C-alpha cells in the first residue's frame, strides 16, 4: 500500500526551449509574438488615411490633371501614397523641400483649399494659354489646376506686384514656381522680356528667382522646367510677389492646421474600412502582445519589432528529470496531486491551493511581461532623397539596432524565464511531497519514486486527512510497527 | 521543549512586485529611480553656464543693444536661453548656419571679444548715421553694436577693400552681413551705387552677396532685411571684404578655443550658487541610481530616462513555504531560533546566515546600481523649421531608448526581486535541514518549521543547536525512553 | 566507514562574478567577449577594399597627378582613407556634395574608366595651356588627370556648346568644375570674356555657375580656386553643357554600379591578403562571440561594441550551500562519492549527473552566443564641418547603444552566473538524496555531505551505492547492532 504525489499531463506536442534545454515538451504555453495582420489599410485611433492612388503629394497639392480623387478629405491620419506615384510633376520639375513638406502634410487636422488670387486678378495678362501637351485632361493641353501659368498680352508683360495678406486665421501653404525657358526665342514668345525675375516676400521670406534659359534633355516631351517653391504664410502676415515674367502664379491655396506628425506610408493594400492603432504597410495589428514579426514601417502604437519566428513562453508544466519519474495524464482537475492506493481503490486526486497558486503565479509572469512594455509610443518610418543618404543610414542603423536590442533581450527573457517556470514547478511539488512526509515519517517507506510505502493500512479516510495535513500517527502507530520491526 | 526556525517582520508597509506576485510588503526596500532635483540651474563640472537673460545666442553676439549684459564670461559649460527669447534680431534678418554657431558655442572653454577692424579704418564711409529704430538704446535710434553698418559719405560709397590677418594664435569667429533694401531710391539714398556686391573670402571661404530688393511685410517696424554670416579664421589665415554697398562690416570678433561641446538649455529655473554632473531644465541631479524620471533633456553624466514613477527593489523578507511565520519579536537578524523550555523563553538570531544574506543582497543592488556606467552627452533639441525629418529621427532615437531602458529597467526589478525572495526561503529551509541533522530522532519534527525536543533541553542545550554543538549521545537514551 | 558527496576542483585561478557575490573561483569559465584582431585589413566577405594610400577620394576620382593611381580594382567592399590624406585637391577648391559623394563610392559592384569627352572635341580652345604649380608631376606643371582646364585660343574663347549621350547601359559619374579667377586681368588672360558662366543640364539637373571673381588667402601657392560638381547620368539620358569660359571640362568619367552601401574607413593599417565579415581600422575580427571592445568603427556583420574588459561567464563548479568542499583528487567527473573504508579512500563520479550539468551550462553559453543577431552590415559614418549637429545625432545613437548592450551583458553574466553556481549545488543535494534513501537506516547523516555508515561496507558495497543497487535487507542487522 503506497501514496504517491506526481503532476499534470496532457496530449500537447508544445515545445519550449529554456536556456539549459532545448525542445522542452511542455503541457500550456503562451506565444507573445503577434504574427496575424488583417490585410487592409484601415484608420488610426479614428482618422482616414489619405490615399492618393497612383498620384503624389506635389501632384495631388498643385494639381495634376489626371489626378481626379477627391481634395476634400478634411483630416488624416497619414498619407499613403503608392511606390512610384504614375501622375507626379506632369510638367518637368521640381518642387522644393518636397520631402519636408510631405512629413508637415502627413498628419494635418484641418486641411480647406481655398482661392486666394482670383484670375481676374491678372487684367494685363492671359491666364487660359499657359497650358502644355505634357499636362494633358481628355487628350488635349492642360496645366496645373492650382496654380496659374500667366503668359504675354498684346507682346508686353507688365511687372506683376500683387499681395495676399491671410486674414483666415488659419496658416495657408502657398504654393507657387517658375519656369525655366528652353531658348531666347522660346522666352520672347511666351513672356517678352529678355532678362527676368521673380520676387516674393513674406516676414520671414526674401525670394529672388531668376530663369535658367539653357539646353536640358527632354523629360515627358518638354526641354524645359518649372521650379515650384512653398510656404506658410502665418495668421495675419503678406506675401509679396514681383515678376517680370516666368511666374507660375498661384490661384489656390491651402488652410492648414497642423497637431501631430507621422509619415508617408508606401503601399498598394486597400482601404478595409477599419480602425486600428498600428499599422503595417502590408496590413493592420490589433493586440495586446509585446513583440511582432510583420513589417518594419509601422505607424501608431505598435508592438516592437524583433526577428524571432516564435517566442513562445512556458505558462504550464513539462509532459512526458526528477525524483518524480513522470507524469500522470489521468489527474485532470490540477497540475500538482495526489495519487491514493489502498484496499478501497487506486486513484488520482489532485491538490488545489497549490495549483491555484502556480496558474495565478505563471499568469501574473505572462501578463508582467506582456503589459510592462506599455512604454508603447506613437511612432513611424521615414523618407529622405538621394542626396540625403548619410542620414538614411543613420536611421537604418538605428532602426536596425534597436532589432538586435529587443531581438536578443526578448529571446533570453523567454529562455530564462521559462526554465524559472519549469523549476517552479519542480520546487512547488517537492513542497508538497515534503508536507505528506514530515507527517507520516515512520509509518511509511521513503521508496524514492515519488511514492511512500504506507506499512499502515490506509482507508480513503486517512487519505483525505494527509491531504489535509491531518495524520495522528499514534492513531495507526503499531499497525505500521508489525510490518516494522 | 521546542526549537523553532524562522524570519524577522517589521512594521514597514513597503510594497514590492515580482514577476510572479504583485503588491509584496517586504521588511526593507530600495528604490534604483531618483525623482529628486535640486530645482535649480547648477554649474556643470566646475564650470558655470552662459545663461542669456531675455536674449538669443544671436543677439548677445551681434550685440543687441538691449543684450550687452553678458559681455564678459570667459568660458562656460552649456547656455541657458529662455523659450523664446524676447530681444534676439532688432533688425529683421538672419544668421545663417545659426543652429550650428549655437552648437558650436555651447561649450567654449575660451571666448573673448577683439577690436579687428576700427571704425578709423572706414575713411571717405560714414560710420555715424546707420542706426534703425528697430534697434533701441535708451529709446535712441541704435544699430548692433559689435557690427558696423557702412552708409555713404558725400553721395558716395566708394569700393572698399579691407583685410584681417588674425595673429592671436587662436580662432576667430567673426561676422558680417548684408542689408537688403525695399527699393531702388532707399538703395541710393543709403548707397548710392544702384548694383551692389559682398566678396567675402579667406582660405576656405569663397563667397559673393548681392541684394535682394524687393517688397516684402514688415517686422519690428522695418521691411528690409540684414541677413549676417560668420566664419572661424584659422590662426594664420586673413579674411578679404570687397563690397560697394549694403555691406555691413565687421568691427568686433571673438576668439573661440573650442575644446568640447555641449547644447543650448531652454529654461528659465534660476541660477544656484552649485556644481552638478547632470543637469535639467527643471533642476540639477546628484545621485547615483540607474535610472531617473525628472526631465528627458538632461545634459552631463546622468542615469538613464525611464517612464517610470516607482523602481522598488526587494532588499528585505517579509513576505514570499512550511515556515510560514514571521516573527515580529525577532529585532536582531533577518533569519534566526526561537527557544521554548521550561526554564524560559527567547529569540535569538543566526547571525552567520543573517550577514550572508545581508551582504549578498546588497551587493545585488549595487550590481544593479554601480554597473551603469553612464556616458557624458546632452540631450538639447537643435532643429529648424526645414529639418522636422532630423527631429523625428532624434524623437524616435530617445523615445525608442525610453522604450528600452523602461522595459528592461521593470523586468529586472521584477526578475530579480523573486530571486531575492526565494534567496531568503531557501536561506531558511537551510537552517532548518541544519538543526534537523543534528538531531536525528531525538526531537519530533513539527512540520511549523519546529522541532519537539523528545528529550529535555536546558538554554546551554538550546545554544550548542545554535552553534551546531548538539550532543546526540548524551540525550538519545532520555530521549528514546521519551517515545513510548 | 563513510561514504561522500561534493563536487570536483582544480588549478583553476579564474574569477568570474555574480549578482551576490563577488571575486568567486570557478573550476571552468567561459569569456564571451571578443578581445583579440587580427591587425590587418582583409576583404570583406570576399571582396577586397580599395586602399587610397595617402590619397583623397576626390584626389582620386579628379585626376590628381600623383595620385593617379588608376583604378586597378573593377569593385570593393569599403575604401580606407588615411586620417590626413596627403593629395587630394592639388589646386585650392572644394568637390560639391564630397561627403555623399563618398557615401556612393564607398561600396561599387563595378567602376570603369571611360573617355566621354576626347580633347580633339575642342578645337577652338587650347587643351594644352591647362596646367598650374599647385599640380606638380615630375617636377613639371601639370593638372587633374581627368578633366580639361580649357583656356583661350588666339585670344578668343567661343561658347562652349557640347553634348554627351550615355549609351553604356551602366549609370555614368561626370565631373566638371568652374575655375574662380582673382582679378579681371587674369580672366581676361586666360579666358577672353569678362563675363562668363556653365550651365549643366540633364533631365534632372539645372545648373548656372558663374564664376567668383575676388581676392581670397593663398593655398598651395594659388589665390584661384576650382569648385568640381558631379552626376550620375542615367542610362540613356544626355548631359548639356554650355560655356562662355572659366569651365573645367569633363575628359573621363567613371561607369557606376551600385549594389550596396558601406562606409569610409580611416586607417593606417596595412593589407594583409585576408578575408573577414567583421573590420575595425584596428583589424579584423574572426569571432562568433556576442560583444567585443576593440573598436567602436566596424565594418560588417560584427559583435556588439560594449565598455567592459572581460564579460566571464562561469562553467564552473567551485565555491558557490552547506555540502561545501571542494575534491581536487576526483579527476573524470563533476559531481561524484569518496569513498573511505579498510581498504582503502578513493573518488568516483556519478557519470550521468555530471553528463545533464556539462550539457546544461554548454547550452546556456550557446544559447547567449546564438541567440544573438549577427547584427547587419555596419559603418562609421561622416559628417563635414557643418554638419555637426547630425554627428551629435550619430554619437548619441553609438553611445545610447553601448550603455544599452553593456548593462544588459554585464547584469546577464552576473544573473546567470549565480544560477549556474545554485544549478550546480542543487544537483549536489539530489544526489545527496538519492543516495539517503537507499541508506535508510543503515547510517547517520553527519551533515558535512558524509555519511557514516554504521556497518562496514565493502568497496563494492561502495560501488553498490553509486550503481544504485545497495541492499538494506543484507546490511540491515548489522546497522542495528552498531545502533547499540
Ligand atoms: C526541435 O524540434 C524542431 C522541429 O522538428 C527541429 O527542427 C529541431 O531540430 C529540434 N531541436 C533539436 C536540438 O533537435
Ligand atoms: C497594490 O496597492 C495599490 C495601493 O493600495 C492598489 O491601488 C493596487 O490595486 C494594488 N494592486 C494589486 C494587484 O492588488
Ligand atoms: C495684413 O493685415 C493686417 C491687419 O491687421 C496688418 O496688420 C498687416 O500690416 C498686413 N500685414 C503685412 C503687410 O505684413
Ligand atoms: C599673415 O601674416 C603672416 C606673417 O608671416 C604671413 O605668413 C601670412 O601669409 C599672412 N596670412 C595671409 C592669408 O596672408
Ligand atoms: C590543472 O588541472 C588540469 C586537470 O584538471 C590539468 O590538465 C592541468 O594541466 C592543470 N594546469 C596546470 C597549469 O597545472
Ligand atoms: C576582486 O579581484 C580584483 C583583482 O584581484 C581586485 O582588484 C578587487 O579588489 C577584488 N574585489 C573585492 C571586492 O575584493
Ligand atoms: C540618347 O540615344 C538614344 C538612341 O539614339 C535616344 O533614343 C535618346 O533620345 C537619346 N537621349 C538624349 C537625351 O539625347
Amino acid at each position: 500500500d503506497q501514496i504517491c504525489i506526481g503532476y499534470h499531463a496532457n496530449n500537447s506536442t508544445e515545445q519550449v526551449d529554456t536556456i539549459m534545454e532545448k525542445n522542452v515538451t511542455v503541457t500550456h504555453a503562451q506565444d507573445i509574438l503577434e504574427k496575424t495582420h488583417n490585410g487592409k489599410l484601415c484608420d488610426l485611433n479614428g482618422v482616414k488615411p489619405l490615399i492618393l492612388k497612383d498620384c503624389s503629394v506635389a501632384g495631388w497639392l498643385l494639381g495634376n490633371p489626371m489626378c481626379d480623387e477627391f481634395i476634400r478629405v478634411p483630416e488624416w491620419s497619414y498619407i499613403v501614397e503608392r511606390a512610384n506615384p504614375a501622375n507626379d510633376l506632369c510638367y518637368p520639375g521640381s518642387l522644393n523641400d518636397y520631402e519636408e513638406l510631405k512629413h508637415l502634410l502627413s498628419r494635418i487636422n484641418h486641411f480647406e483649399k481655398i482661392l486666394i488670387i482670383p484670375k481676374s486678378s491678372w487684367p494685363n495678362h492671359e491666364t487660359s494659354l499657359g497650358v502644355s501637351a505634357a499636362c494633358p485632361y481628355q487628350g488635349a493641353p492642360s496645366f496645373f489646376r492650382n496654380v496659374v501659368w500667366l503668359i504675354k498680352k498684346n507682346d508686353a508683360y507688365p511687372t506683376i506686384k500683387i499681395s495676399y495678406n491671410n486674414t483666415n486665421r488659419e496658416d495657408l501653404l502657398i504654393l507657387w514656381g517658375i519656369h525655366h525657358s528652353n531658348n531666347a526665342e522660346e522666352q520672347t514668345n511666351l513672356y517678352k522680356n529678355p532678362t527676368t525675375y521673380i520676387s516674393v516676400g513674406t516676414s520671414t521670406l526674401n525670394q529672388r528667382l531668376v530663369p535658367k534659359i539653357a539646353t536640358r534633355s527632354q523629360v515627358n516631351g518638354q526641354r524645359g522646367r518649372m521650379d515650384f517653391f512653398w510656404t506658410i504664410l502665418k495668421p495675419d502676415d503678406a506675401i509679396h510677389f514681383e515678376s517680370n515674367g516666368n511666374f507660375i502664379a498661384p490661384e489656390y491655396a491651402y488652410k492648414i492646421v497642423k497637431k501631430g506628425d507621422s509619415t508617408i506610408m508606401k503601399s498598394g493594400v486597400e482601404y478595409g474600412h477599419c480602425n486600428t492603432k498600428c499599422q503595417t504597410p502590408v496590413g493592420a495589428i490589433n493586440s495586446s502582445m509585446p513583440f511582432h514579426n510583420i513589417h518594419p514601417l509601422t505607424i501608431g502604437e505598435c508592438p516592437k519589432y524583433v526577428k524571432s519566428n516564435k517566442l513562445v513562453l512556458a505558462t504550464g508544466l513539462r509532459n512526458s528529470a526528477g525524483f518524480i519519474e513522470g507524469g500522470w495524464q489521468g489527474m485532470v482537475d490540477g497540475w500538482y496531486g495526489y495519487h491514493h492506493s489502498n484496499e478501497q481503490g487506486s486513484g488520482y486526486a489532485a491538490d488545489k491551493e497549490s495549483t491555484q497558486k502556480a496558474i495565478d503565479g505563471v499568469t501574473n509572469k505572462v501578463n508582467s511581461i506582456i503589459d510592462k512594455m506599455n512604454t508603447q509610443f506613437e511612432a513611424v518610418g521615414r523618407e529622405f532623397n538621394n542626396l540625403e543618404r548619410r542620414i538614411e543610414n543613420l536611421n537604418k542603423k538605428m532602426e536596425d539596432g534597436f532589432l538586435d536590442v529587443w531581438t536578443y533581450n526578448a529571446e533570453l527573457l523567454v529562455l530564462m524565464e521559462n526554465e524559472r517556470t519549469l523549476d517552479f514547478h519542480d520546487s512547488n511539488v517537492k513542497n508538497l511531497y515534503d508536507k505528506v512526509r514530515l507527517q507520516l515519517r515512520d509509518n511509511a517507506k521513503e521508496l524514492g519514486n515519488g511514492c511512500f510505502e504506507f506499512y499502515h493500512k490506509c482507508d480513503n479516510e486517512c487519505m483525505e486527512s494527509v491531504r489535509n495535513g491531518t495524520y495522528d500517527y499514534p492513531q495507526y502507530s503499531e499497525e505500521a510497527r508489525l510490518k516494522r520491526e
